[PDB]
């Protein structure tokens, strides 16, 4: 039906139909008279999967013959979403399958909705890893993603009486057709035990053994016939009264059971540390085996790069040393040189409560040999510091990997900097913050280590797949090359005064809004005006992301309507969605507040359909793919200095929403690419936040001088939004008035004023749409293809390639 | 190569080859350069499985159209063994696959050895269920086997220093290609809670819910294109801090984790009771759904038969009542009539420690509604007893389902008799014992309930599959019809004087012995003389089976050799194998004793190769298929009255071994079919055992009057067989001398004398072989096809059929 979705060849359509029927009969063991839609989904999935494996086998064959340098991307999270549609898009099969399924009497979009998300991540860090795998395949790199095959991913969120309820995400219940178990590559991982010293060096003995069993998932590049591998490890007990011993096998297997859903506060939990070591130990053995099967580890850094996605896999550093020193008998200095040249570390946050600092006593018990290696690393590192800055004893204690105090801890970030040849932040302002504040000492010691790599998103999933209409009208004007070369979108600047294009952009958006408005009614039974401005804030719930500031704006609009009901205001649907970490009480209160505001606002006859507040339940990748194409306004309103980058921001920009935000994370580079006049910038800069901290932030001052703000706080305290429990929101008021680390009141006035400028522009459709074109046209820098090309050239030492492999 | 293995059509061989390559590439995601033998096995398994599913789908379709009466065979155990070869045999594909694999450069027999046993049973009861499924499919009955998909089957046995060690049988580790998960048919099962009474009857409330997820395995009949289903239930937690709640899901799922390996002593363990209820509750819901999808339960007994394999699924009785009364609102009397006409019960033992007697307090807590129904059943039953035998108060207490004492218990056998229209034993003498002793009261009340159904074995697995040589030379003379009509083997009586046949029988046996002798050396590195008589005792280790009596004979032979070294004796390899229940201390000592005797005997230069004693490790179905065709002598030496039937006995008879045994279980009918002169019968009959019990068994008497016996006991006590721990076997000596329930010494003299007659015959090959022919020729009655035809006609009310379904 549309051109970007590929050819529907008669031969191809015929072949797909017969393979579909083959799988329905032989794979699913069903016939057309009892098959459910779920069965039809699976028969299609298996049909599409068959087209991967030929390319999968020859890609891996190709890497064996050519032996290029291999990139190993280590992460505890891969937030993959659904695979079926992505795979069709990258193989150019979407229209053929559509035709083929239509001819069998089935609607393919209906079948697409049956697939579970692979929710093996929390948010931005996990989704970044998923975008990166896609870009790495698309750019022909010999790359492997390594992680854990969690049995339960991020919880499903239900809202019950306005409160978040968690329920287990049993995503493997019906099977996963994309994975292939590889039990023949099972590897042992050790825990506990103790260290013996001998003439022949140290030995780690009396250990408990857990098996790591790999499951491989294919990762197709965009129309280049490259298919890379994501290898995820599952935990299994070794095979050595009787009944209880068999039931106690569950204790080993609990390692890979569940994704840890805490994305705000570091907790020293043993089970988490076991997960970290497990993925690291199995991956490194696998890496080494692959390297040997092509004595001399001098060439290891020329054949292997290991990228550490935050500190979560930081134990790769002492594990590589353990293997090289204890098992392969390299001398310390040589092993260290190999380790540093092999490893690189990416930081994804500056909030101090988020840094991993493991208690020594845990490491002592679980990984006694690793603690020894860490102490040794620390001592040799601090000797280099002492020699470069003689007499600076304060620097020595600040830079130590060991932190003293009540409990001693290892700082995993310091470990990563010491053992890596490159350290990067994830947007320019974040990388500067790293150098100027929390890693300043390390930057002064080794300035050459520190780099920037601004994040990106894949334009396959985040434009072609989720917004086919937009991709199509773009392709009409400029062709299809932009999909793997997103800088070509600049060519759209020459259509900013073209009346037909202006009309098509606006129509795509409007169709997206109608489609989403319908979805809301169908799956969640309430109605919205699709002529309103769709004001959208979607991301995990955190105080730093300031969903509360949005809440304050919403109540301001409501109060202004009640004050002058018969005055005209631009109507709005305000949508906020996202999950809260289960232990994070304040985040859970914020969700309740949002639903509570909705309860009042949505049932006020005087408001009518001019203002609606919806909490979008169970935000996840599949829901992002629906709501982001329907958005007019993107809320990116974190306190300056707190959002390392953001990636949702880039998704909205690519899909035709305008952005209101602070000068934080990648927003800065986004406004720079589009021009500041085409972005709704407000609020304190990083410099202003600092000045406010020097002085002391006093929230009472703002309450005293802004009557509209005072009125909101009084409504909150008095029970206006919680009539049956007047004090429900006292924790929120109290935090805002006395304990607000993120200075919500300080940006309130400028935010509200900036929101008025948004409303003004929306009244003039033609000029709104013209500003949108200018955003879409300049969004090219934010392709993860750009990001990965920079990692490849400046960190990994490999050259990307856009050349096809033979089909 | 041989005729019974089917045609190797050029078309067929070509097709198998291409499908083999298809699965290797698309299913296993491998190429010929990295494939292991395990991969080749799987590609063949998937190739063969594809030929099942067409027939599977149309068989189940056929039953839907025709709606015959359905047979539901409920068992906690299905001891299936390997599936690949069985499936080829029943589909007539064995020679085609052999050819096809040979042409690909592979040896099919090598690939067959890679398959894991499905060891979902302990022994005779579990293997009987497996033979029965095969016969039911072969006879065209609409039959389903229902059980539990245990994650761990019967343990693997290792012998370490002569002691049994158990290790977990992780049989699903590499996947199971024969099963199909059916998550869409998942059903809820309830536990705990409490009973509320209302105007509208009883309600069972506040229950914990476990999900039952079915996995279907195909069961092919012999060359009739019928494919029945074995449905095995797996336990899953429902989807409703956070981390711990997710990890606690394992508690629900433990229900289906492990096969209970105790086959000697009843233990009231809650987890076992949960397994019993779980299989029962999910199966009954499934049965009812199937019945409704064709109000009126009057026709339920005309459409449904439920066979209870021992008392293990006895809760089907009160569960069917619960469903009919509480949920469908039938009145008690009508529901009871339906239940009795639907259910039938098979007893598989008379040892009192083996009967299930659950403590009331367990039922009270776990299944409070079921206890109520059981009390009500009991009261109405005992009113019928009182009315038939007025004033017989002693009868009332003997027949009660409730047993009083320290702890009150429910007798599950009494429950089964009360709620079933038929009760059967499993060999004629066993069924008579039921009527005369432990169920005498019940027989006097309802004599029409009591039947016999003598056990059998499937001649597909137990002749064609495991002894192709023998099957072939038989087919040369009499054709192939015998394979599904085993009575035709009688025609072989006319070849008992045929010199060529005599020679072929003896050659098959000899080739089987050489093949097995080789296997021993290869997988278990020690050597045996293949010209010796292979004296074999294989079965679970129990005191009643009297492996100890065999041990006493072996030591007698050894002592006679040492006394007269230069005298001639018929050389023997004595093989004993089997597993012991983990908690059964005496059985574990017997295994140690056997290995200990081996240690002395096998390293005595004076003995040479005239006597060897091997303990066959890890006896299981796949090992049975190897050792039984190689046997000359079958040891079936249980104390008269204790082995309900035996089935191993029948396997040996079919495969050309002579039997030495007591007049116990099916041995009685075997000797009757072959003629007593063609069987080595010795020992007390049931009547003699009784007389001895009246008098009092005093083992000292035998020790005092038999010098050879005294010498053995002295060797045992003094440490002859355990030099470094002289008292190791004091428990054994003490049991034999003072506490022997099974009267080992009482049969010693007659056993030893009977063993001399065996040796005498073996010296005359021609006459040995002539006796063998007479056994094989009369083994037809012991086909499970005969057994199942009798269940069908006399219990289930359905007619078997040998007619093909269309291919
Ligand atoms: C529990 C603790 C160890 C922990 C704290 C915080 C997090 C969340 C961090 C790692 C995260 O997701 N950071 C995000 O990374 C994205 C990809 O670089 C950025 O776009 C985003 O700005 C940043 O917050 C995970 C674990
Ligand atoms: C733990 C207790 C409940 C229990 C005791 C004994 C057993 C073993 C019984 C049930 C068994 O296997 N019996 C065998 O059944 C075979 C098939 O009918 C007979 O051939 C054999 O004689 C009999 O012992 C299982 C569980």
């Amino acid at each position: 039906q549309i051109s970007v979705r590929g050819l529907a060849g008669v031969e191809n359509v015929t072949e797909l139909k017969k393979n579909f029927n083959r799988h329905l009969h032989f794979t699913l063991v069903k016939d057309r008279n009892v098959a459910t839609p779920r069965d039809y989904y699976f028969a299609l999935a298996h049909t599409v999967r068959d087209h991967l494996v030929g390319r999968w086998i020859r890609t891996q064959q190709h890497y064996y013959e050519k032996d290029p340098k291999r990139i190993y991307y280590l992460s505890l999270e891969f937030y993959m979403g659904r695979t079926l549609q992505n795979t069709m898009v990258n193989l150019a099969l979407e229209n053929a399958c559509d035709e083929a399924t239509y001819q069998l009497g089935l609607d393919m979009e209906e079948l697409e909705e049956i697939e579970e998300d692979a929710g093996l991540g929390n948010g931005g860090l996990g989704r970044l890893a998923a975008c990166f795998l896609d870009s790495m395949a698309t750019l022909g790199l010999a790359a492997y993603g390594y992680g854990i095959r969690y049995e339960f991913g991020i919880f499903n969120q239900k809202i019950c009486g306005g409160w978040q309820m968690e329920e287990a995400d049993d995503w493997l219940r019906y099977g996963n057709p994309w994975e292939k178990a590889r039990p023949e590559f099972t590897l042992p991982v050790h825990f506990y035990g103790r260290v013996e010293h001998t003439s022949q060096g140290a030995k780690w003995v009396d250990t408990q053994v857990v098996l790591a069993m790999p499951y491989d998932t294919p990762v197709p590049g965009y129309r280049n016939n490259v298919v890379n591998t994501m290898r995820l490890w599952s935990a299994k007990a070794p095979n050595d009264g009787y009944i209880q011993a068999v039931l106690d096998r569950n204790l080993a297997e609990n390692i890979s059971r569940v994704l840890y859903p805490n994305d705000n506060f570091f907790e020293g939990k043993e089970l988490r540390l076991k997960q970290e070591y497990f993925v690291v130990a199995a991956t490194l053995q696998d890496i080494i085996r692959r390297f040997k099967s092509s004595t001399n580890f001098d060439a290891f850094p020329d054949k292997v790069a290991i990228q550490l996605n935050d500190t979560h896999p930081s134990l790769a550093i002492p594990e590589l040393m353990r293997v090289l020193v204890d098992l392969e008998r390299l001398d310390w200095d040589k092993a260290w040189e190999v380790t540093v040249k092999t490893c690189a570390y990416t930081n994804h946050t500056v909030l101090p409560e988020a840094l991993e600092r493991w208690p020594v006593h845990l490491l002592e018990t679980l990984l006694p040999r690793h603690l020894q290696i860490i102490y040794e690393i620390n001592q040799r590192f601090l000797n280099r510091v002492a020699a470069a800055f003689p007499g600076d004893v304060d620097r020595l204690r600040r830079m130590s990997l060991v932190e003293e105090g009540a409990v001693k801890r290892i700082n995993m970030a310091h470990l990563c900097i010491a053992g890596s040849h490159a350290v990067n932040g994830v947007a320019r302002i974040h990388s500067e913050i790293l150098k100027k504040t929390i890693f300043k000492d390390f930057y002064e010691l080794e300035p050459h280590k520190f780099q920037n790599k601004t994040n990106g998103i894949t334009p396959r999933r985040w434009l072609v797949l989720c917004n086919p209409g937009l991709a199509e009208i773009i392709a009409e004007r400029i062709g299809e090359e932009y999909i793997s070369d997103l800088d070509q979108l600049r060519k759209l600047l020459s259509y900013v005064d073209d009346e037909a294009f202006i009309r098509d952009v606006a129509k795509v958006k409007q169709e997206n809004k109608l489609k989403f408005a319908a979805y809301l009614e169908r799956e969640y039974k309430v109605h919205i005006n699709p002529n309103s401005l769709f004001d959208v804030q979607v991301k995990r719930i955190h105080e730093y992301k300031r969903q509360l500031l949005n809440c304050l704006h919403v109540i301001t609009l409501y109060n202004r309507i009640k004050k002058e009901p018969n005055k005209f205001v631009v109507p709005r649907t305000v949508m906020i969605g996202g999950k809260a970490a289960p232990g994070y009480h304040m985040a859970k209160m914020i969700i309740k507040l949002i639903t509570a505001i909705g309860d009042v606002v949505n049932h006020d006859p005087v408001v009518g359909d001019r203002l609606r507040v919806i909490f979008l339940e169970n935000y996840r990748v599949s829901l992002a793919e629906k709501v982001i194409p329907a958005a007019d306004l993107s809320e990116q309103i974190s306190t300056a200095g707190t959002e390392a980058s953001g990636t949702g921001n880039m998704k909205f920009m690519l899909n035709g929403a305008l952005t209101i935000g602070t000068m934080d994370g990648a927003n800065v580079e986004m406004a720079e690419e589009a021009g500041e006049e085409n972005f709704f910038i407000f609020g304190m800069r990083v410099e202003d936040v600092d000045r406010l901290d020097q002085r002391g932030y006093n929230a009472q001052e703002y309450y005293d001088r802004i009557p509209e703000l005072r009125q909101i706080i009084e409504q909150l305290s008095s029970g206006f939004f919680s009539p049956k429990q007047p004090d429900l929101f006292k924790d929120i008021v109290n935090m805002l008035m006395h304990h607000d680390r993120f200075k919500v009141f300080a940006d309130y006035e400028e935010y509200v004023k900036c929101q008025e400028r948004v409303s003004a522009l929306y009244k003039n459709p033609r000029e709104w749409t013209r500003m949108v074109i200018r955003n879409i046209a300049t969004s090219g820098k934010f392709s993860s293809d750009r990001t990965i090309a920079q990692y490849a050239r400046e960190i990994w030492g490999v050259e990307p390639s856009r050349q096809r492999l033979p089909a």
